[PDB]
């Protein structure tokens, strides 16, 4: 799975979260977000493969991507604790982090 | 995903398993149990972060957590082989391992 | 999760893909295929554990297994891009790679 596959999975799963009804689905969808972010952890967007693993421009991508992953884990939390709507509220701000990270590296 | 997020996912997925009907769901839910246990493999419960990675008290947590993971894989087995109920019977004993591991490290 | 557990998951998820209707399910099922292939990446089939990690017969298994994983990522693509049927067409050829890899290492 390359970078744009996981990001499109994140964006699609966020739509499944806002349209879900129970806590099992939002926990299921958030875990897929964690799964998609886990598979593309070592991946590189098609914009930065010509920039070094030690370059600040791509290490920006490394902190921003793992910042996305830790916010997902905070959202998986409230879904597991039963707070299904605070998780959906946390998933709404998560879409901001997903949208911003995707736009500056997508096409 | 921290330790208590995965354990609450395990406990919730065990409830989805006993309430499922086919083999695809129990295989789906058991794979999420494997996924939750995989994401929190290197994690540490909020009780032992002040105990060393080489301490016997936390290496107890490392064997007990990976013992949980290998029992999950044995349960993913029977669900994949079509033995949907022997998997649910294996998931019931899996809840014992999940409950015992969670209680001695949860809050 | 051992090797035959993931392969039976792949074979079962391929049946869920051809029977699905939207793009969320096929993306969900394809991500489980990526998940099953990820958990059994370092695993070894019950036929080759008596053959070295540096032997060509098992390194054949290593390239063939990771070739399966990269074809999955190409299938997760079209499902995420909305091309739900080109993904199902890509999942049909994926079953060929799954069947061939499974038969020469299964029992
Ligand atoms: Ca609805
Ligand atoms: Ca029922
Ligand atoms: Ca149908
Ligand atoms: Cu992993």
């Amino acid at each position: 799975a390359d970078w744009e596959a996981a990001m499109l999975t994140l964006l699609m799963m966020l739509k499944v979260i806002e349209k879900a009804d129970n806590a099992a689905q939002v926990l299921t969808a958030l875990w897929f977000m964690a799964l998609a972010a886990h598979m593309a952890a070592l991946a590189t967007p098609p914009k930065l493969e010509d920039k070094s693993p030690a370059s600040p421009e791509m290490i920006d991508f490394r902190v921003g991507f793992e910042e996305l992953a830790t916010e997902i884990g905070k959202a998986i939390k409230l879904a597991a604790l039963g707070k299904v709507k605070e998780a959906q509220a946390a998933a709404e701000q998560l879409k901001t982090t997903v949208n911003a990270h995707w736009q500056k590296y997508r096409s």
